[PDB]
């Protein structure tokens, strides 16, 4: 409503709000920047063996 | 929707938007300011001798 979301800002939030990556809410302004743990890497099998 | 209408803002208008001083659509910001002729001072009387 504001409409100052993104044009040369760069939104940091961590990974509560980013939440599960596969869905995107699409009101989140493109370049948001999150903090996730590595989810990709570090699979079950990578994590059970730890 | 933006927000930022009236707060050190000081908006300048002519007398087009102001139109009817009477009347005032309570969207106007407070401390508006506006340029109209003299309707107060130059009475009918005045105007019609002139």
């Amino acid at each position: 409503s504001v409409g100052l979301t993104g044009y040369g800002y760069t939104w940091i939030v961590p990974s509560l709000v980013a939440g599960d990556t596969d869905t995107v809410p699409a009101e989140f302004p493109t370049g948001l920047i999150s903090v996730s743990y590595d989810e990709w890497d570090y699979g079950l099998p990578a994590r059970v063996r730890d």
